[PDB]
């Protein structure tokens, strides 16, 4: 509260760390299908039903364009892309097991590096 001031934790290295997971991200065989914006005019359907559409391009763009504030924010944005992918794939489908998978190795990154 005022003046009384918790010991918070070192964030000068957030940038950089948040950079190298989704450079592995990225990189990630299995993420073809979060590389690139849903092109909205071609895909029936994900228009309507996908309120806040989100990929890995978008991701990077704010992260070099300073528009995430906390680290936190920069990982409701990464579980968007999989909960957005859970909502519009089936759970067998190739899409929705990328998603799966990159879900788990995404945690797995965070877990570890800031956790
Ligand atoms: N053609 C095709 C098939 C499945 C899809 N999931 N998201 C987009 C999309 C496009």
């Amino acid at each position: 509260s005022m003046s009384v001031k918790k010991p918070k934790r070192d964030d000068s290295k957030d940038l950089a760390l948040c950079s190298m997971i989704l450079t592995e991200m990225e990189t990630h065989e299995d993420a073809w299908p979060f590389l690139l914006p849903v092109n909205l005019k071609l895909v029936p359907g994900y228009k309507k039903v996908i309120k806040k559409p989100m990929d890995f391009s978008t991701i990077r763009e704010k992260l070099s364009s300073g528009q995430y504030p906390n680290l936190e924010t920069f990982a409701l944005d990464v579980r968007l892309v999989f909960d957005n992918c859970e909502t519009f794939n089936e759970d067998d489908s190739d899409i929705g097991r990328a998603g799966h998978n990159m879900r788990k190795y995404f945690e797995k990154k965070w877990t570890d590096t800031f956790k």
